[PDB]
């Protein structure tokens, strides 16, 4: 019934929710449903959300198990053709929703754009198997996914409080969900061991034969935070387990092509 659904999880968002909503309601060229999933804010959040045009805006306000629980409730109710998720500290840039509608017109399942963070572009990676030894390849708040993409992939895994976004996109890649990356900014905004722990866990969900430290090595290698002289060793160790894994490494690290060809030849 709507081109776009925007799911906005909120808790105590009074300082910025107005700006968030203004970036959504101002979007021209589309019909947009907004679902605000509030976790029981005691501040001005609900009143401010109510200060906007309510025609296509639903407010859920009730306790939840966190951001991704709230997102799941919103996604589950969404009626739009493409579904985006915006945090209250985020803004969509002008004309972004019309750009999503235009770029979704041939039936791609995910349309993702660029993200501006503290005035710099997020260092995005390609949506491909190489992302499976990394994190989320684009900003989650720059992502729009269709009803069918959510039906096929499913919901966000609440076990991940930091990286459920990455884990969902990794599932999309593994499920061969189609994706179109648009080279335009869609969204603007401004404990490391826990983040690293979750990111390594997400990678092991793709490749369960990896030790945590090997998942970490691969993540740091693809992101450029660490060295790569052990990639070939990792490839020899596990290549036989999974053609997807061999593919992921040869994409991430094209210099290991001669060794990856050898894994393919012997095992796949
Ligand atoms: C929206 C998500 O934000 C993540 O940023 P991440 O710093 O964790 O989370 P924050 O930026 O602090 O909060 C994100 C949004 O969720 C709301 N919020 C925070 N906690 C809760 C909660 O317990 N329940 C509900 N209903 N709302 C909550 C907050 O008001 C804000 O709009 C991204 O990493 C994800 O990719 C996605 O963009």
């Amino acid at each position: 019934a709507f081109d776009i659904t925007v799911v906005i999880p909120t808790f105590k968002a009074e300082k910025t929710v107005g700006q968030c909503l203004e970036s959504v309601l101002s979007q021209q060229g589309v019909s947009t449903e907004i679902i605000v999933v509030d976790g029981g804010s005691p501040d001005a959040t609900i009143s401010i959300v109510q200060s906007f045009s309510s025609t296509n805006l639903t407010i859920i306000s009730e306790p939840d198990r966190g951001i991704y629980d709230a997102i799941n409730k919103g996604v589950s109710r969404a009626q739009g053709g493409m579904i985006g998720v915006l945090g209250a500290d985020d803004v969509y840039k002008p004309n972004v929703l019309s750009v999503v509608k235009e770029n979704a017109s041939r039936g791609v399942e995910i349309v993702a754009g660029l993200t501006l963070i503290d005035g710099q572009l997020r260092a995005d990676e390609q949506y491909r198997p190489a992302a499976l030894i990394s994190g989320i390849p684009f900003g989650h708040n720059a992502m729009f996914a269709s009803q069918e993409a959510y039906r096929k992939v499913g919901l966000y895994d609440l076990a991940y409080r930091i990286c459920a976004d990455a884990e969902w996109v990794h599932r999309a890649i593994k499920s061969d969900i189609s994706c179109r990356k648009v080279e335009q900014v869609f969204v603007e905004f401004g404990n490391p061991e826990e983040i690293i722990a979750e990111a390594c866990s997400v990678i092991q969900r793709n490749f369960p034969f990896l030790l945590k430290e090997e998942a970490k090595y691969l993540l740091y290698g693809v992101r450029g935070w660490g060295e790569t002289s052990r990639i070939e060793q990792i490839l020899r160790k596990y290549g036989h387990e999974s053609v997807l894994f061999v593919t992921a490494l040869q994409e991430a690290f094209p210099a290991v092509e001669t060794a990856a060809a050898l894994e393919h030849h012997h095992h796949h």
